[PDB]
Order: structure tokens, then sequence, then C-alpha cells
């Protein structure tokens, strides 16, 4: 009937993804002749705690991290029309993005799991709190505080990997009302950083907090 | 012989099993072709912490979550009239459901186990402990404190995967007595989100919770 | 005597490769294969009452035992060995929880299970719960009284029945110079029941008065 | 070259490693046919803190054991002429020793790894930190407070597995100096209970320790 | 065409992976007659607390490890002249290395990736929190505590793994100058051991460590 439709749904679904994962080798990353750009974008959902004792703020936020791999395209017709598929983020490689002044492990605040579709982007937004080095002087100021997080590839540099922000504006829109604090403004900006070691660009994506007591 | 019953009654079990997991490949997710519902529903142990510095608190409650797959039906007849058995949650694929709202992973408090029946519905009943935003803030009158937090998949939207609720109503009957909380009202209400950008439904279901200091 | 402890060895491993590998792991009980399981529980520390949250930490000791009749053998097929030890991980164990605990439950002693020939086994490991209960009354002559069911999770009466040795809790083991006194302790089984649906479902009720010492 | 010499070298321990562990099964353990004895030594090094409010202390000490198996055996001029190697303890069997008194579950400070040599003896020293029940009141007095705690196997009697213990000694100088405590004495000492229920005997090994803050 | 090169280009590290990792066993370990020289260097970055208390200090690091293998060389030229490439470091053989006097298990705060060159070179590169023992007194006065922890390997000794340090001094320019303490002096120092045990030498790198509440 209408449901053996679905059957063939199914049957075309396991058929791409054995494609993709066993008749093909994971991918080995990103190489100076195969550059790849991840894009990094940050919605801010809570600062739950400031603490003026330890230095430490401890952030609840979604990191939108997206890039393109010809290796996970494929023509949706030879698929059943099948344009994307939810996938557990072990299964694909996953670039190495990581709080540059993290104090702590990273908390991960929900399921691990990616969007990829035909064209081969993929989509990694996963929820975190993370726990950073932060002086929060003046955060029961009218002024407020500030305190700034980079980002970036740990063992990769700009021939390799390539960050770029599609918007400088930080994601406000979900934030908590009722939080303990309120934000001033953040904003999410790249830069390239250069060493006298090697002439490779090191881009990271810096993000600038202002808060205050509410 | 009484003996000989468990034993066919055994074989019979794991040769059902078998037929399920090991004979066909393990179910790839829900599409907008083959879309899912999946049903939610809250009942409601204690709140044990409320954290006016950090304005988070401290839920246990037991999640029920309920789904059915065509791929994991069977004729009873077929396999010694067993109607239904228990497997490890890791055996079968689950919704990936979370509380948009935590601050902390969550913790599992009970056996990750589902109940699986005849017509391929499985039910999976997680006891846990959450943490999540929350202003405790007017707990210590009597309207008390409300706070809310919803939960939905993750990664799914609804013409994937759509929520659904029994009720709106949370249930209290298991409540602690005791808690240094009591509970006012509890509701679980559904409602579908949608975006500037897309076509698509993205349900939810809310969890609202107004509860204030026992004396 | 050399040999006699090689074959006896050798005897072990071939029993144990008789029970986890020649035959497949039992699927567990059900309504026309019910199981019981006897549970005993040690005392022996409260290490925290808090009072602040409503919640108390206890250590203790659960004893879980039960037959299965996969797990029987005839010992001179196999050296006269009557039983033997094995890892929690390679025999199927009940699901038994603390219902009112209000953090995960940690282990403090090795996942290791008694097995012997008439295919008994034994189960005690050694546990740090924190549960619901209300502490005042602690700092009284009278004392502080608190109460956790312990059953099965995911199976009823008719799959799993639960059964006590005694309905006495064994304190013989506990702390002496713990922050806590124990007055009493009560291990009790009692059947819930339903109008709705027809299956008893068991537990077991822990009861413990106890007071801060003087 | 030179180079020949280091190639047979990684070759013969590849080559040891696979015979004892991919060509032989692992040892299934002690038995009342085949006990094996176990050295249980302690060294101390640091008491962290004393909790007078739920009467535990924090221990960090290193625990060394020893054992000899007659399956990790070898000759060495058969394989390299090499007489001891470091495996992951994860590849041997390792005794099941356990502080009886742990509030909470202990935390390994240390790699994992054992030490083997071609007599069959091993050597496994794993740095821990343990919260064991001990009433820290005297602790800010001259005689300070005195705690005990006892080691042994959780699921093995003394027919099968049996304890033994280096010194009476137990093993002070890697004592943390600036500790907020300090030491007046520890032991360790071998010991054995009966039960109604049996003729086999429990070893134990008792580490008793008196502390009291340093100033 | 440019995407033909780009093909080459992951088929040639695939199997250059291939040919180390899955054609050949993983690295047994460094022994008395094939030993190994590991390089520990420190970077500096926040000293996050220090708790008088329970005399426990929690210190933020990034510590640098080298070593070179013979097993992990390879000719550029057969393999497109890819001369290194990141990977897991749960692929490759890792020295054990630990803080000696830590109090409390360490936790990484990177991704564990190493890179590794044809020459054989391995470098890794973790940011860790160590809790560690160290007696914070006179953190107040305008002269600063001091404390030390030591690292080398846990179950090797020096003749199967040699310790170094290419500067005895720690690196602070990545130290966070907000940080509630500040760093008077820190020097990473290689000491060596004997026991009347053995002859042979254990080596330990020492981090030293002077620091005081910051005033800015
Ligand atoms: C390998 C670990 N990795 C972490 C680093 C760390 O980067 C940062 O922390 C950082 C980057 C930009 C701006 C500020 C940064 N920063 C600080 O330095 C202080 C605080 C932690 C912080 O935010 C990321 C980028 C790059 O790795 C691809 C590094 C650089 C690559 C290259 C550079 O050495 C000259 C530098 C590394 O030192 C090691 C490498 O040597 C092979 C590295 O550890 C980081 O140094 C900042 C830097 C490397
Ligand atoms: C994949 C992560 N996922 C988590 C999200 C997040 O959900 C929520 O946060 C949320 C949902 C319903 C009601 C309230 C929510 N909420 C908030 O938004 C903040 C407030 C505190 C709260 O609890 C749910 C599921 C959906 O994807 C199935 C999302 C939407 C799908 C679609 C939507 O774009 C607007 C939106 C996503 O941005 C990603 C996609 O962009 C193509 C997503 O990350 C979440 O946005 C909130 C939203 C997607
Ligand atoms: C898998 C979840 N499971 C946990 C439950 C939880 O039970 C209890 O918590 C409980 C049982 C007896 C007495 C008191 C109990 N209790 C509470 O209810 C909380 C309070 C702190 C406490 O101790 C165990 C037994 C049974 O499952 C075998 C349950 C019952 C079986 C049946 C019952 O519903 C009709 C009931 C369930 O609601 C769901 C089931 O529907 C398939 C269940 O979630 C638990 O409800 C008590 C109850 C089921
Ligand atoms: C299997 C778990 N195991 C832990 C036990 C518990 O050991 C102790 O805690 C202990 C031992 C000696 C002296 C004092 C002990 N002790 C206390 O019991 C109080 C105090 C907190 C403490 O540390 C040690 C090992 C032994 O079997 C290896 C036990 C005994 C073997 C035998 C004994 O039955 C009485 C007893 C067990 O009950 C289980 C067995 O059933 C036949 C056991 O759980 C422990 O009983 C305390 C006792 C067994
Ligand atoms: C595998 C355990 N291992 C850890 C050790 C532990 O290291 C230290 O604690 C340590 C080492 C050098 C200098 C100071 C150390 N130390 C202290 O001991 C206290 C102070 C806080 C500190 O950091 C590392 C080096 C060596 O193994 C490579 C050890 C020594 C080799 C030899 C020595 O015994 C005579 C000594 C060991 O006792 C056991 C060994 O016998 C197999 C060992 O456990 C450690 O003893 C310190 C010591 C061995
Ligand atoms: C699959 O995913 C990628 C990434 O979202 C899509 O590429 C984007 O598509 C939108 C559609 O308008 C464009 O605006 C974007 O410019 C494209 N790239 C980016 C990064 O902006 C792609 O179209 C999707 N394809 C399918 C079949 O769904
Ligand atoms: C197997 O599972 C399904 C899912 O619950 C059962 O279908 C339900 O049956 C109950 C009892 O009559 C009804 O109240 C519900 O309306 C049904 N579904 C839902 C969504 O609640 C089915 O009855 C079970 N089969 C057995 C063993 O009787
Ligand atoms: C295996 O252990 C079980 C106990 O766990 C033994 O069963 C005991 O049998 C005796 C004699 O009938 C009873 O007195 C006990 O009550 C039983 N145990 C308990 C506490 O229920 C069984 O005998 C052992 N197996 C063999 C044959 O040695
Ligand atoms: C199923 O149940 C019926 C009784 O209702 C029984 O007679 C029949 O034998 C059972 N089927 C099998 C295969 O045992
Ligand atoms: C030990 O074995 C090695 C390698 O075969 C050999 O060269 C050496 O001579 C042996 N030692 C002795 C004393 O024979
Ligand atoms: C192996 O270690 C044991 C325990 O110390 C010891 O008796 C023996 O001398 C050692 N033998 C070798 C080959 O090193
Ligand atoms: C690899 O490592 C060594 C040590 O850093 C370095 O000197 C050598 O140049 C590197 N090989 C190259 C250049 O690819
Ligand atoms: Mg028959
Ligand atoms: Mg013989
Ligand atoms: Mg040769
Ligand atoms: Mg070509």
């Amino acid at each position: 009937k209408d449901d053996d439709d679905k059957l063939h749904s199914q049957a075309n679904l396991m058929r791409l993804k054995s494609d993709l994962f066993n008749r093909s080798p994971m991918y080995p990353g990103p190489t100076k002749d195969d550059p790849l750009t991840v894009y990094l974008s940050f919605s801010l959902l809570d600062i739950v705690k400031a603490d003026s004792s330890t230095n430490e703020v401890d952030l609840v936020y979604w990191e939108q991290q997206s890039w393109k791999l010809n290796s996970l395209m494929w023509d949706p017709n030879e698929y059943g029309n099948i344009t994307d598929f939810r996938t557990s983020a072990a299964d694909i490689w996953t670039p190495d993005i990581t709080a540059y002044s993290s104090t702590r492990p990273v908390q991960v605040l929900s399921p691990q799991n990616a969007l990829v579709n035909s064209s081969g982007h993929v989509q990694y937004l996963p929820a975190q709190r993370l726990s950073f080095m932060c002086d929060p002087t003046g955060v029961d100021s009218e002024e407020g505080a500030t305190c700034a997080v980079k980002f970036g590839s740990w063992s990769y540099g700009g021939w390799e990997i390539d960050l770029k922000t599609d918007t400088d504006q930080v994601d406000l829109s979900s934030y908590y009302a009722s939080s303990k604090y309120e934000i001033l403004s953040a904003t999410q900006t790249r830069s390239e950083r250069f060493y006298e070691c090697c002439k490779e660009p090191y881009p990271d994506v810096n993000l600038v907090v202002k808060f205050r007591e509410r």
C-alpha cells in the first residue's frame, strides 16, 4: 500500500548509510591539500554562575558547527529522494574545536547527533556547559563585567582547518530571562594569529560577553 | 513435564529476540516518509533543591516514553504466545528527547530497560535527576514559585518525530510527602514551534511546576 | 601436585566455557519461567543526613540471591568443582533499584558473583545510596525515621518474586564511631496490587530509625 | 647494526606477549585446589581531609600488590633474554582487593600498568584516593586521632586467596611534609577471622593510622 | 582535475595510516634494549584555586610531550609528500606520565589528538587541570607561597624511558592575566633518583612554582 513506501524509505536509508560508512572509509580529516572550512556560531542560553573566589564563570550555550565534505555527497534520486539524515556524531568525522581557556572538562547537555544532507553539508549543534577563566569584577555595577573565551581547532592550523563566523552577532534569542545575570552584549569575532615558528595562520573565534547581576 | 515447558519458553524468547535483533538491521531512525509518534508523560517524585544563587532547581521524576515500530511486531502464536519482553535500552533504537533547559548532564536513577510487545509498542520509563534553569523566588510565600522546562527531540522535527501526551496533568501520586517543597500545580502542555526559516513544526512538551516551601 | 593444579584450572575454564559460550545468556524471567530473588540488607554507615535537601546518604551491603537452572552442573564431570567466582558482567543480574534514590547509586566493591553447582547465585555489592528522607527528629531522643523501597524496575511479581530471609536488617557490621546511631532497622516485604491491572508487584521496604549519637 | 638489536628486541616482546595472552586463556582465578598468595603493602602520601561533620577521612596512598602465577612464567633464553615487561593492568588477572570501609568509590591517581617477570611474579602499584569511615575526634589534640581500614578480597576466602603483608610498618618515607596532618604512627597488620558459617579463614590487612593536625 | 589532487591526497594518507597502524602492530613500549627519550615542557595557564583547609592547589596547564619512534617513520615520496598528520592518541603509543603528588584524577581540557611526522617524532599536548599537594602558606605575603609537583613515568625506569626538558624555564606567556594568583617564578627541572633496590636511575621532571595573591 502506502506503507510499502515506508519500507522502501527505510531500506533506502540503510542503503545510503551503508554506501557512505562501510563501502567507503571514514574521513582522515583535512590536510594541507584538502583544506576544510568550519562555520562556528554561538547561541547563549545562560550564565549560571560567576565565581569571584576562583575567577571562573559557567556558561550554558549551543555551538553551531558546520562544514562540507565531498565524501558525504549523494544524488537523492538514487536513494529514493532522501535529502538528509540524522546520525550519531561518532560515525562521522567531527572537528576538534575547543575552548582555549576552559578550566574544567566541558559537560555535554544534548544528545550528540548531527544532520548530514545531499550537498555534503554537516550541522553539529551540541549544547554544553563550560567553565572558563573569567574575572567578574564590577558584575554588581551598572557598567558590568566582561569576559572573553577563544575557540578553535586544537590540532590544526589555518591551512588545514579554517574558522569563519557567518554572523558577528551572538544569538541572544533563547537566553534565560530569569537568569541571575543579564547580557549587556555578546559578540563572536574571528581572528588570525601568527607565530615565528611557522608561516601558517591560526584562526580563533573570540567570544566576548558583557554582563551584570540582575 | 513442567520443566520441558520452562525450556521451550526460554528458547522461544531467544529465537524471538534473535529474529528481531540479529536477523534484521537495527531501525535507521524516523524519516519524513516514515514519521514516528512518541508519547511523553511525567510522574513527579521530588524537588530536591532550589538554588537561589545560581537559579537552578533539582527535580527527580519518571519520564515515560512510548512509540511503536512495525519492525518490533510479531505474531505471538509464532513464538510461544509471548505477548511482551523486557530488553536493555541499548538493544533498541530510542528517541533523542532532551530537556532544552538543563544546566547539568542528566543523571539516570534506574536500570535502562524497555518493555516491548507483539504490536511493536515500546515502553521506556527512566527515573532521572535534572537540574534546569528556574527562579525559586517567591517560594517562601503562599503563591509559591513557578518554573518550567521544555522537552522535545534535539535532532528531529515534527515531520519525522511528533510529540504527543496522554493528559495535561502531571502525575503527583508518587510525590514525596516529606519533601522540602510541596507541589501546588503541575502540568504537561504540548505545543509546536514554527520558525521564519522553515515550514516544519517543532513540537515540545512543556512541564510547568508551581511549588513552595513545605512550612 | 602441580599437575593437579593444572587440571583444576583446565576444569574451571572448561566449566565456564560450557555455561557462557556453549549456551547463550539467560533472556531473563517471564510469566512461564518465573524467578524468586532473595534480598537481605546489611547496614554499614549513615554518612550524612541533609536537612536542607531532605536527602540521606547510606553505605550498606545488599545481598541478592537467586536460582537458575541454566547455571547447574554435576561436579563429577568437572573435577568436583562445587562453586566458582565470576564477573557480574558475565551473568544475568536482576534489576533491583532503590525507588526513592535521588542520585545514581555508587558501587564500593568489585562486582563479582558466587555461583555454585545447584545453580544458586549470590551477589553482594557494597553501595552508597543517597535517597529521599526527612532528618527531623535526628537531634531528639526519639530520633528521625526514613524508608526506601527496593524491588524490580521493569519486572512484575509474576516474573520476579521478592523475598526476605528475615525481617531483621543486619547491624553487626555497623560502624561504631558513625555520626549517627541506629535505633532500629527493619526489612519488610509487601505486594502492590491494582484494581486496574491484575499483576502483583513486590518490593522490600527498608525502614530505619536513627539519631545523632551523644 | 645496533638497530638489528632493537628490532629483535621489539619482535621478541610482541612474541612473548602473544604466547601468554593470545595462545593461552586468561587465568580463571585461584581455587581451593589452586590457591594464590597475595602480598599487600601500603605507602602513605597524604591525609587530605578529615571531615568531622560526616566522620570520613580522605587518604592518598600507594597500594602495592604482588603475586606469582605459574602461567606467567617463561624462559628468558627463549625470548631475547627478556626478563620482565610492563603491561596494562587490564591484560592480566588482578585480585579484587577492596577497602571494606570505603564511603565513596576509589579514585585512581595513576596509570594502570603492571610489571611481570620471567618467574611469574607480578607487581601492581596503583596510587589511590580513598574516603573511609573515620572519626577525627582528637585530631586537634596531642594524642591525635586514630582510624583503621581493613583491606582484602571481597569475593575470596583464605583457602583460595592468601593475604600476607610485607612489614608491619607502613612506609612513611614518601609522605607529604606540608600536609595539614602529621602521622604519629601507621602500621599494617595481617589478621584472620572466622564465621559461624565456616572453617575457611578470612584474611584482611588492617591499616591503622594515628595522625593529628600538624602545626 | 583540481579535485583529482584532492582524492590522491585523501587516499595517500589513508594508505599511510594503514601501513603504520592496521598493517603493523602497535609498538610494544620501550625496553632496556630499545629505550626512549620523552621531552617534557610546561606552559602555565591558570592557578584556579588554592585550598588552605586541605592544602591542595588547582592548576591549569598545557604539557608538551614528545618522543621519537623509528617505527613511525616514512618516506614522504612514497606517500604524496605527506610530511606529517594529526591522529587520535588512542591509536598510538603514549608514555605513562603522571604527576606524583596528584590528589585527584587529572582532568583533560582538550582533545587528545597527537601530531606525527615523517622523521618519527611524536608531539602530544593536552590541557589538564590538576589538584596536587601544596601548602599555600604566606600566599598572603608579598613574598608568596612555593609548591612543586613531580612528573615521571609511573611504570618505567631510566633505562627504558629517559626524561628530559628543553628549557628549565616554564612557559608563562599564556598565563591568565586576571587570575586570582600571580606567578613570581616557574621552573621545570630534571631530577634523577636512585633506590637501594636497583642501580637503574629513575628520572622525573620537577615543576616548581612560586605564586601570590594578585594585586596588579
Ligand atoms: C597543538 C596545541 N595548540 C593549541 C593552541 C592554543 O591556542 C590558544 O590557546 C590561543 C589561540 C589564540 C589566541 C589566544 C589563545 N590563548 C592563549 O594562548 C591563552 C589562552 C589559553 C588563549 O585563549 C591552538 C592553536 C594551535 O594548535 C593548532 C597551537 C599552536 C600550534 C603550534 C604553536 O606553537 C608555536 C601553538 C602551540 O604552542 C603548539 C604548536 O606547535 C606545533 C599550541 O599548543 C598553542 O599555543 C597557543 C596553539 C597549539
Ligand atoms: C538540531 C538542534 N535543534 C534544537 C532545538 C532547540 O529547542 C529549544 O531550545 C526549544 C524548543 C521548543 C520550545 C522552547 C525551546 N527553548 C528555547 O528555544 C530556549 C528556551 C529556554 C527553551 O527551552 C529543538 C529541536 C529543533 O531541531 C529538531 C531545533 C530547530 C531546528 C531548526 C531550527 O532553526 C531555527 C532550530 C535549530 O536552530 C536548528 C534548525 O535550523 C535548521 C535548533 O538548533 C534549535 O533551535 C532552538 C531547535 C534545532
Ligand atoms: C518500569 C517502571 N516501573 C517502576 C515501578 C516503580 O514503583 C515504585 O516506585 C513503588 C512501588 C511500590 C511501592 C512504592 C513505590 N514508590 C513510588 O511509587 C515512589 C516512592 C518513592 C516509592 O517507593 C516499580 C514496579 C513497576 O514496574 C515493575 C511499576 C509499575 C508497573 C506498571 C504500573 O503502571 C500501571 C507501575 C508503573 O507506573 C508502570 C507500569 O506500566 C507498565 C511503574 O512506572 C511504577 O509505578 C509505581 C512501578 C513501573
Ligand atoms: C562476599 C563479601 N564479603 C565481604 C566481607 C566483609 O568484610 C569486612 O567488612 C570486614 C572483615 C573483617 C573484619 C571487619 C570487617 N568490617 C565489617 O564488617 C565492619 C567494618 C565496617 C569492616 O570493615 C569480607 C570478605 C568476606 O568474604 C570474602 C565476607 C564474608 C564471607 C562469607 C561471610 O558470610 C557471613 C561474609 C559475607 O557476608 C559473605 C560470605 O557469605 C558466606 C561478606 O559479604 C562479608 O560479611 C561481612 C565479609 C563477605
Ligand atoms: C611503578 C611504581 N613506581 C612509582 C614511582 C613513584 O614516584 C614517586 O613517587 C617519586 C619519584 C621520584 C621522586 C619523588 C617521588 N615522590 C614521592 O615518592 C613523594 C613525593 C610527593 C614524590 O613526588 C615512580 C618511579 C618508579 O617507577 C618508575 C618507582 C620506584 C621504582 C622501584 C622503587 O621501589 C624501590 C620505587 C617504587 O616504590 C617501586 C619500584 O619497584 C618496582 C615505586 O612504586 C615508586 O616509589 C616512589 C617510584 C615505582
Ligand atoms: C543541505 O545543507 C546545506 C547547508 O545548509 C545547504 O546549503 C545551504 O542551503 C541554503 C538554502 O538556501 C543556502 O542558502 C545556503 O547558502 C547553502 N549553504 C550555506 C552554508 O549557506 C543545502 O542546500 C542543503 N541541501 C539539501 C538537499 O537539503
Ligand atoms: C502491547 O503494547 C501496546 C501499547 O501499549 C498495547 O496497546 C495498548 O493497549 C492498552 C490496553 O488495552 C490500551 O489502553 C491502549 O490504548 C493501547 N495503546 C496505547 C497507546 O496506550 C497492547 O495492548 C499491548 N498488548 C498486550 C500484551 O495486550
Ligand atoms: C549454593 O549456595 C546455596 C545458598 O546460596 C546453597 O543452598 C543452601 O542449601 C542449604 C541446604 O538445603 C540450605 O540450608 C540453605 O538455606 C541454602 N542457601 C540459602 C541461604 O538459601 C546450595 O546448597 C549451594 N550449592 C551446593 C550444592 O553446594
Ligand atoms: C500457544 O498457546 C496455546 C494455548 O493458548 C498453546 O496450546 C500452543 O501450544 C501455544 N503455542 C506454542 C508454539 O507452544
Ligand atoms: C640472551 O638471548 C639473546 C638473544 O637471543 C642472546 O644474544 C644472548 O646471548 C642471551 N644471553 C646469554 C647469556 O646467552
Ligand atoms: C621477579 O620478581 C620477583 C619478585 O620480586 C623476584 O623474586 C625475582 O627476583 C624477579 N625475577 C626476575 C627474572 O627479575
Ligand atoms: C619533524 O620533527 C623534527 C623535530 O621537530 C623536525 O626537526 C623535522 O624537521 C620534522 N620533519 C619535517 C620538517 O617534516
Ligand atoms: Mg519438549
Ligand atoms: Mg595430568
Ligand atoms: Mg637480527
Ligand atoms: Mg588521478
